[PDB]
Parts: structure tokens; sequence; C-alpha cells
RNA sequence: UCUGAGAGUUUGAUCCUGGCUCAGGAUUAACGCUGGCGGCAUGCCUAAUACAUGCAAGUCGAUCGAAAGUAGUAAU
């Protein structure tokens, strides 16, 4: 059950000799809802077509995710350009006050309670890529017990 | 135990810098349309401009002389 939800949909157009060549371009963000999510931006001559290319590239890429009591283990800013998007760890019941193409990434990806807020710039494809940096860059308290040898997170 | 939502807009199309505008609240508010009632609260932001008229700090005869009024033949 890999929902799919498009986050942009934009009309690119090249010149030629007389005309202009003009394709659809879709952002979809697919996810299980249990850890799994992917981008995918593809250009057609149709909305279909643009579709389906789209989600076969997002399907290929699949990333991992863990996700701690439902929301973000540690506040993390993820970078990429001139967005960066702050995430920050939730209680739960606040909800995902996220909004836009981050919202969709967040629900997408499983996590309930999130706060989060656009630092930077409005490009979806570039605040997804934040907001997907910033997710896989989070450490988790077992893997730092391995490196620093303390007691699987314990004091 | 706190705790943050974005979008539109330069270009044939893209990214960035960057300004403008909008989605939310708020007031001693005013205007247009309309208009039934009740519980709370507010009500010259301007000319510290000029003001009719009527009210807004008096009280004690158990401090004191006198006066006045009513009863009383008078004293009282
Ligand atoms: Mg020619
Ligand atoms: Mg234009
Ligand atoms: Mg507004």
């Amino acid at each position: 059950e890999f929902e799919e939800r498009i986050v942009k949909l934009k009309r690119i157009s090249k010149t030629t000799k007389g005309g202009r060549n003009m394709r659809f371009s879709v952002l979809v963000v697919v996810g299980n809802r249990k850890g799994k999510i992917g981008y995918g931006i593809a250009k057609a001559l149709e909305v279909p077509n643009a579709i389906k290319k789209a989600i076969k590239a997002a399907h290929n890429s699949l990333h991992t995710i863990e996700i701690h009591k439902g929301s973000i283990y540690h506040e993390v800013i993820g970078r990429s350009g001139a967005s960066r998007v702050l995430l920050k760890p939730a209680p739960q019941g606040t909800g995902i006050i996220a909004g836009g193409a981050i919202r969709a990434i967040i629900e997408l990806a499983g996590y309930s309670d999130i706060y989060t807020k656009n630092l930077g710039r409005n490009t979806p494809i570039n605040m997804i890529h934040a907001t997907m940096d910033g997710i896989l860059k989070q450490l988790s308290p077992r893997r730092v017990a391995i490196l620093r040898n303390k007691n699987l997170n314990e004091l």
C-alpha cells in the first residue's frame, strides 16, 4: 500500500526552430507509512506518462526510515542548496505541524508528531531534498552506543 | 515541564539573490448594508477650545451670646 501524492506539477518548455516544445513535470512522493519513502521527478509530453515514469523512478530509489515513539529523535537541520529545513522532536499529540512539500514527506514516511519550519527557499525539490537529507543524517541511540561503548543508551 | 505551517509574483523554461502582496490575530475604532433579545465590559483618541443653565463639602445648640416660633398666668 505505497500511497503516492503529487507535490508539484510544473510546465517546462524548450524552444525549437518555431514553436515551443511543452512537457509536464511531476514530483511524486511514495510512502508505505511504515518507514519506506522515496521521491521521483519525471518529464513527459502528457501528465499520465509523466506520472508513471515519476512513480517508477520514486519506487526505484526507496530509503529506509526509523521512527522513535512516532516522532523524530533529535532536532536536525537539513541543507540542500539554499533551502534549510528545521525538524524538531514533538510530544505525542501535536500532530504534524508541517506544511507543503515537507508535510507530504513526513506523512508519507510514517512520522506523526513533528515540528518543522522552512528557513530557506520555497522550491519543492530542494525542500524535499533538505527534508530527506535531515532525516537521513539522523543518529539512532543504539549506533552511538556501539560507537561510544556505552550501555545501549543507558545514562 | 516549553516549543515554530505557507503561497502568489522577474524568465521561452530553470536555479539563486531580492522587494511587494496574501492566508492569522487585535483596537477607546469609524463608514456602507442590514438588524430581535438577554448576561458582562467599554464609550471626545480632536479644540489643556469657549461655555448658557441646574447640582458636585460640609458638620456640631452636649462650645457661646442673641434672635425667632410654638405652648404656658408666670417661673419656664
Ligand atoms: Mg529559422
Ligand atoms: Mg513570465
Ligand atoms: Mg491577513
